[PDB]
């Protein structure tokens, strides 16, 4: 079989293609030993590999493999997974959503990357720690959920009491500006999970739909594992895409992007 | 005088003299305003009508983004600045980012990181309520074990972006679990991830606007050399000039007398 793998910093992703029948494999970066032994005992007509962990792997293989660069691969297997999926645009920002978070501008033809931020899924994990001592991925975003966030994020209105403001007064003014606020109230694991992941969504938003119309598409695709088991996440990417005038696109296994494009360059 | 009443301080400007005071003192500062009779008033903030009611005299209220930017002008002017355009980024309770094109001032957009994440979050992570003992207690923590670099990723490869980049602010907490993460440590990754994204703002909008400056103000950074050494040095670290001005933060008051 074919195997694509892209190994990033928190997730391992791999792909096999079979004939038509692809295969959708994801493990923890931590346990990438274990991918290394698995991969040994597989019989691989060819291998490609992509992402920050791709070395580690490549130096462990009795068997040769194609490396390229994550941003190319993203590309290339977005491009085939939109098609796959009946969208057909003409152009899109992309912005991949993983351990941190990389933006790119796709004119039709190539990918550039036109920014970053290290707000993502790495930041979900680590301040969602900080903030519950909750360790489990699925603990953390299911909690998240249930989460309330007025008693901690300033809306604009807020600030602007009775008058009327400049911007529309539902907006996010502070991320966090309320907690002054509302001291003697608890604070719990559920609304400041639900206030980071808000923070999180809200940033990466910014940057999304900035860029759009730096490069002048409405078009905002969204990938990354970082929005698997996260609802809210979503939800805040998406309201917020459409209430700048863009579009959102969430994409069927659009976390593998990065697997399916180095078996496709 | 001049005032700008924000979301978490009141900037007085009287024609100069610069005072602040808290807007959860609002009150007072009505009171002071009453007992001494002044030639005019200008307001602007969004506690500007809190204040215009509670009034004596017909005080004009102008849009805190044209008194910013006409303050901002001036205190550039005054301080030997001659920009022909810039970004400018209002960093307060939240965060406000302008293109200025040597005539007018247009909204580019704006993201809630600011002065209240470093406040509310800060709390959260160190029960510190005290604005001045956060900031201080901030200023020398290490952000080795919380944040996660591009180099921490792309341990065997070569990276496809400079390795020193911060890749996932709090990123690497999980992978210090058994280790204390002090009061420290966590306020200057707090600062950290704030600097970092308002800064990406900026020089995003000054790509989108083909201007290399960058002019930050608020009151975001009092008492916070390391909000100003982490904005400063990625702006730099992206081919835009940083500026900084005294009483940036007054600004807005400053305006609103001008207009
Ligand atoms: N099973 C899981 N374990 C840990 N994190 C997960 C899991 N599922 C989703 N995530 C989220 O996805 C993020 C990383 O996703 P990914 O897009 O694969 O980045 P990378 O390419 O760096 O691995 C995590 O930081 C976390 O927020
Ligand atoms: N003495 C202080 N007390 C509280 N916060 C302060 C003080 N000095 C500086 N700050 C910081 O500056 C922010 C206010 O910036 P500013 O431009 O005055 O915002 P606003 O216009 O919303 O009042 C606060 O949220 C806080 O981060
Ligand atoms: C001092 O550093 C200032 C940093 C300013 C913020 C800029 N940071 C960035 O653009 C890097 C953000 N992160 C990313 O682009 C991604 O996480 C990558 C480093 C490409 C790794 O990809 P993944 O492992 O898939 O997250
Ligand atoms: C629900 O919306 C989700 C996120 C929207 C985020 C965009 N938010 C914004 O552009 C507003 C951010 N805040 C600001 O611009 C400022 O804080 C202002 C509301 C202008 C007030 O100024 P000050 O009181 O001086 O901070
Ligand atoms: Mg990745
Ligand atoms: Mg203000």
């Amino acid at each position: 079989m074919k195997v694509g793998i892209d190994a990033g910093g928190t997730l391992i992703k791999i792909v096999q293609e079979q004939d038509n029948q692809r295969t959708f494999k994801t493990e923890l970066t931590k346990n990438i030993d274990q991918v290394v032994e698995w991969l040994n005992q597989q019989q691989i007509e060819k291998l490609c590999l992509t992402g920050g962990n791709a070395g580690v792997i490549a130096e462990n293989i009795n068997i040769p493999a194609q490396i390229f660069v994550e941003f190319d691969a993203a590309s290339q297997g977005l491009g085939i997974l939109l098609k796959e999926q009946g969208h057909d645009l003409a152009d899109y920002i992309f912005a991949n959503v993983g351990t941190g978070t990389s933006l790119h501008y796709f004119d039709g033809q190539s990918q550039r990357r036109v920014g970053g931020i290290g707000t993502g899924g790495g930041m979900i994990q680590g301040l969602g720690y900080l903030l519950s001592q909750i360790t489990d991925y699925k603990q953390l975003t299911d909690m998240a959920q249930h989460g309330d966030r007025n008693t901690i994020d300033l809306k604009v209105r807020h600030i602007y009491k009775d008058t009327e403001p400049p911007i529309p007064g539902d907006l996010t003014a502070a991320n966090f500006g309320h907690v002054l606020h509302h001291l003697d109230a608890d604070f719990t694991p559920s609304n400041k999970l639900a206030a980071v992941i808000g923070v999180v969504g809200e940033v990466v938003t910014t940057m999304a739909i900035t860029v759009a119309r730096e490069f002048k598409t409405e078009n905002i695709v969204y990938i990354g594992s970082s929005f698997h088991n996260n609802a809210l996440l979503r939800k805040v990417v998406e309201d917020y895409t459409v209430l700048r005038g863009c579009k959102p696109y969430y994409v069927e296994n659009g976390a593998f992007s990065g697997a399916i494009g180095a078996l496709y360059l």
